[PDB]
């Protein structure tokens, strides 16, 4: 029986927003900006590069339907040009890596979508969703899944620990990235699980 | 309506092999060597890190059962330690990223298992499958399959090409990699096929 790993605020439902204020421009609590080529700068506005939790309602002007999960998304928008570098969101979890274990870290990834006030959200940077333990990416799936314009689709990422993984013990970490892979390059993410149950191997 | 891409080598079914001549250390033909990180030296010997094609009958040390297509596999191995980086095959492919057009991607990964000269193939690196356009990563699966020591399983990677995409027109390619994630660190690939089919969205 799969048991849930608990995640700081997985659906991004922190902090509480409405309708009037809608959006953050700042890292979800409990998340970490992974930011490795630099793309996101000190100071962050909502045409910066930048990274946040967006109140996501059944009226929404980028989506079809209400968040996939609770209120509110997290999404990663980078201003800079397609193949500049990946930026995104990671947590360490307090959870660690073990043996004969099968992890499945499940994501809802959402291309944001139609006109809003003239201006089109059209196109789509890609995703990369990565399982960690330590600072090595177990697993990951970048692009497997195709996403409509205001949709939301789930992916899932697995991996089995074997008893000879040189990681056992180290702490297991989730890593949320927006590639930069077309425009435009908003990428929004809900709704992250993570389960362990025990594996043949 | 589903296209079959021509891939040079695909089953990595040359050099023909022999039981008694079962063994190359040298490049695939049709593929090249994906060496980033400078892990495969000019001149190879058997215990340096390599790659090359093994013949791989019904009766195999290393597998359960005969090579998943016709006789032979692809093998890369990393001599250095755990996290040095990463290496294996690529291959550019004459056909280009068109749009609207679904690309599936689907190879068989080998957990070599058993022993050479009481030398253990217990373990297992990993793997990642890469589809590229141009210089590109479009799509990838890194260890989202466990593969039993001496079993191989197939993995598959999809990608969805749309009108918006900057990469359209590029030529496509395919990485077979070794991310180097635990010993014994060889893994092997066999029967590459690529598939493209008219997509909506
Ligand atoms: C002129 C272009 C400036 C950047 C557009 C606004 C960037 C804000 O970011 C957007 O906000 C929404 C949640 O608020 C998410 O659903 C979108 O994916 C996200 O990219
Ligand atoms: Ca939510
Ligand atoms: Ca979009
Ligand atoms: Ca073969
Ligand atoms: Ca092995």
């Amino acid at each position: 029986s799969a048991v849930s790993i608990p995640i700081k605020n997985a659906g991004f439902e922190e902090p509480s927003l409405t309708v009037e204020d809608y959006y953050t421009i700042d890292t979800p609590p409990g998340w970490i900006t992974y930011d490795p080529n630099g793309l996101v700068p000190a100071k962050r506005t909502r045409i910066t590069s930048n990274n946040g939790v967006g109140y996501t309602g059944p009226n929404s002007a980028y989506y079809n339907h209400k968040a996939p999960e609770g209120r509110n998304v997290a999404y990663v928008y980078l201003a800079q040009e397609i193949g500049s570098g990946i930026a995104g969101l990671e947590q360490t979890l307090d959870a660690v890596l073990k043996p004969n274990t099968k992890y499945t870290l499940t994501v809802d990834i959402g291309n944001s979508g139609g006109s809003f006030q003239g201006f089109p959200l059209d196109g789509f940077p890609g995703y990369r969703v990565e399982l960690l333990a330590g600072d090595t990416v177990l697993a990951a799936d970048q692009n497997n899944l195709y996403i409509k314009e205001k949709d939301f689709k789930t992916t899932t990422v697995t991996f089995i620990a074997t008893p000879e993984s040189p990681y056992l013990g180290q702490h297991l970490g989730i890593r949320l990235i927006n590639p930069l892979q077309g425009k435009f390059s908003g990428v929004d993410f809900d709704n992250v699980r993570l389960t362990a149950e025990p594996a043949e191997t």
